[PDB]
């Protein structure tokens, strides 16, 4: 009834990477290693790097899923709020209820789990472009952390899993997410609070 969040590199040495975008007021997406937390604006591009030590097999996929970070909310499905699920902003592929979208990948598949009712989005794992050392997936988060009737100011985690063609686990990584109007300011504030 709750997805595992345990970091697991597995046989291929799977882990995530993030750009260094800084904390200027104008920044739209920024990652805090000290907090393991991504701060981003609504529906803006969030580049996430996929690193392995060796190439996994053809048919390997990469899934993203959100869960609530607090234990007392973790069995609740993370979904878009009653406003945003009705604002008709679909890309023609993502169901309007899904918080997490993949941008610019026509092979993205969106799952509503028949047993758990959780949402996820999965894409084929592709090797890096010639000249690149990793593959980047572009995610969008489609509600604010503060949306009433949705996340309702509750923190979430994104869990990224590397899966074989059957959906079996090959690797797992995760990060906290705050979707907010001013990611740069909020990252600076939370990093200072931590210090
Ligand atoms: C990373 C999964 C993948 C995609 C496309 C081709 C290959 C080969 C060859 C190994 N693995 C692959
Ligand atoms: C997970 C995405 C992905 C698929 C296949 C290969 C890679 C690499 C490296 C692995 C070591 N040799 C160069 C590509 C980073 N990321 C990958
Ligand atoms: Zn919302």
């Amino acid at each position: 009834s709750v997805p595992s969040q345990k970091t697991y590199q597995g046989s291929y040495g799977f882990r995530l990477g993030f750009l260094h975008s800084g904390t200027a007021k104008s920044v739209t997406c920024t990652y805090s290693p000290a907090l393991n937390k991504l701060f981003c604006q609504l529906a803006k591009t969030c580049p996430v790097q996929l690193w392995v030590d060796s190439t996994p097999p053809p048919g390997t996929r990469v899934r993203a899923m959100a869960i609530y970070k607090q234990s007392q909310h973790m069995t609740e499905v993370v979904r878009r709020c009653p406003h945003h699920e009705r604002c008709s902003d679909s890309d023609g592929l993502a169901p309007p209820q899904h918080l997490i979208r993949v941008e610019g990948n026509l092979r993205a598949e969106y799952l509503d789990d028949r047993n758990t009712f959780r949402h996820s989005v999965v894409v084929p794992c592709e090797p890096p472009e010639v000249g690149s050392d990793c593959t980047t997936i572009h995610y969008n988060y489609m509600c604010y952390s503060s949306c009433m009737g949705g996340m309702n100011r509750r923190p979430i985690l994104t869990i990224i899993t590397l899966e074989d063609s059957s959906g079996n686990l090959l690797g797992r990584d995760s990060f906290e997410v705050r979707v907010c109007a001013c990611p740069g300011r909020d990252r600076r504030t939370e990093e200072e609070n931590l210090r």
